[PDB]
């Protein structure tokens, strides 16, 4: 039950079931990014997350997602379809366990994807934005002892350059992670603008900190699924977030495959 | 024990005990606002909150307040005398249950009142200020699943206009909700000024988010009970907060009755 | 088990074991400040914190620190060697219990020391900085009822003047307390700069609020152990923090002894 022990055990199961000793990249799919899977490549192995140690919070029954093993270029990639966010009420160890288990299975790069509100003038709905840095505004950490991790270049600049070779149209921005699940007030958005954020969302920051803690590099990719509250007046809804996710799914899947191949 | 089930059950008790099928407005009284009750109108039914499902946190014995049924104009109003704030240590479901139960009893408008420190130059002690928007600075939410609520116009502009017809002297401002129960340092107040806040307090933000989630409109009213730490130098105390509440009680009760009548 | 009852009981043990009815000053040593003890003075009594009521969180076995009784000038000083921070996962009552117990043993002044990242241009590694005020950015409080404490001059200006008589080179600054244990991103540091912070760390804010709540004056002293993330590019590590602590230990111990003597 130490998160690191269940991570090791998950990796044993992954290697055993896939035949693959080392998956060197992993992908965590954001809200609304699920339809991008087909466009990533064809999975050779599909593992229910429930059949893997440490993925499911002990209580609250509910059909977790899948973990896919997908060849992308010269990489074997672990793709996380379905995830748990802090707003679900479970210990952060479940929010970040996929990262830790992927790391234990050999992932040296974590591609952490999300749905985000755009805060910056230039941003359009459907636009992918690389994460240059983050503001963790949750007052929490997935780390528990005296485990001090340096977050300078938490979002690898070189993976960034790598990504922009694949799509020179890729802007980058600072992502603010909030608890959710309520969206923000217009006043809260003006505040985030003041604090230096370009993107806003309810995930990612803990996955990033756990990745860094475990020694992996991180590429962060936001899909702008809406403009942030108050910027245009358009109402925010999860259905609208899923809808933007699904409209951009072939683009996102294709982008991720090209970038990952380039690693 | 689902908060929505205890809300429904509370509403059954309310309708049964008051004879009133639908209370279409509710009022949550702020710290120090208790003496305003007399001035709201005469209650036809008084219900100990302890006799209502879901109001009292299982543990920590202590004499909760009352829920009053009060005719105000063409409305039957549920008035909450006594409440629980997050600084008490209980699950947020108890902080917001009065809102949810009022909603289940038919309230389509929640008048959420509070005591606040004034951050903006123009503000005087004893002055009521409408809440135009809020900064939730608690890192928490009363919502728990994937329950995504849009907080654009969380504080109904039209209820605002409505209120100002009753008292054209009503300024409005952005309210920052903090955890408490310690008051703020002068440095924290300068920070809140930078973040765009006009008012500061230890309640309200969760009641507002739960209201919106449940489909009610919100009118937020702050009594400025003191200037925020560092602005004038005057020391902050709860006795001083209660004292300002009590000095302004007839004014506040009268204001609320007039505004509510106008709904 | 009320924190105040275990505080009283700890003070009974302290007075019994030291022979000293009243220790009028206490010192809480920061990360990396442990080697400063020798330079404070020679302890007359050394008490394992485990032998004192309320210091150790019920679970998670681990060798706590010591509480030392040290004559410094005309004062008997309680010196805390080893402490618990919020990032350890324990209830805040354990983070602040040393303050409360010291107060119950007669401490009217708490010298709260820490390791901090420097955010302001002028700051050098190894430099002690007095805390003029704080930003509590944890979304938490060590206070639990309706216990409202005014934090105006939480860091006694007069103790400040007192300290600067001992070392006229002492700059002062606003300290931001964050949860940790991950260090900050460069974007988070630019945000803290915007919010008015000069120093950043993972302790102190709760000890200060508990001190004030209990009626003690506070002197806050940060050792700048590194420049904050992104300011110079230098990587942050706990080993580097301990190393700066140890290099500055004789200076810090000597400074504290001189200042405390002057009280
Ligand atoms: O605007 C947003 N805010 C918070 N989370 C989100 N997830 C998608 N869009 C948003
Ligand atoms: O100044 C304040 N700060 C926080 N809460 C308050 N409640 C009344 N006044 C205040
Ligand atoms: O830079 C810092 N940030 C947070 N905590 C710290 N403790 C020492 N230095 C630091």
């Amino acid at each position: 039950p130490d998160p690191d022990e269940l991570a090791r055990r998950a990796a044993q199961v992954i290697a055993d079931r896939t035949g693959i000793g080392e998956h060197d990249v992993a992908v965590v799919l954001g809200s609304g990014w699920l339809p991008a899977v087909a466009a990533l490549g064809s999975p050779t192995t599909v593992l229910p997350q429930a059949e893997l140690p440490g993925f499911v919070p002990p209580t609250a029954a509910g059909h977790a997602g899948e973990l896919l093993s997908v060849p992308i270029g010269a990489h074997r990639v672990l793709v996380l379809a379905g995830r748990i966010h802090a707003y679900e009420g479970h210990d952060l160890r479940y929010v970040v366990h996929p990262v830790r288990a992927a790391r234990a299975a050999g992932a040296q790069i974590m591609v952490l994807t999300n749905a985000a509100g755009g805060l910056r003038a230039d941003l359009q709905v459907g636009q992918p934005v690389l994460i240059s840095d983050h503001l963790n505004l949750t007052a929490r950490s997935p780390l528990v002892g005296g485990e001090f991790v340096d977050l300078t270049d938490a979002y690898s600049p070189r993976l960034r350059e790598l990504a922009r070779q694949s799509d020179p149209q890729l802007a980058e921005g600072v992502y603010a992670g909030l608890p959710g699940p309520h969206y923000e007030t217009p006043a809260e958005i003006r505040m985030l603008q003041t604090l230096g954020a370009d993107l806003v969302g309810m995930s990612t920051v803990h996955e990033t900190i756990a990745a860094r803690a475990a020694g992996a590099e991180v590429l962060g990719v936001s899909l702008v699924t809406n403009l942030a509250a108050g910027i245009t007046g358009e109402p925010l809804s999860h259905a609208e977030v899923l809808a933007a996710g699904a409209a951009s799914a072939t683009r996102m899947g294709a982008l991720l495959a090209d970038v990952i191949a380039r690693f």
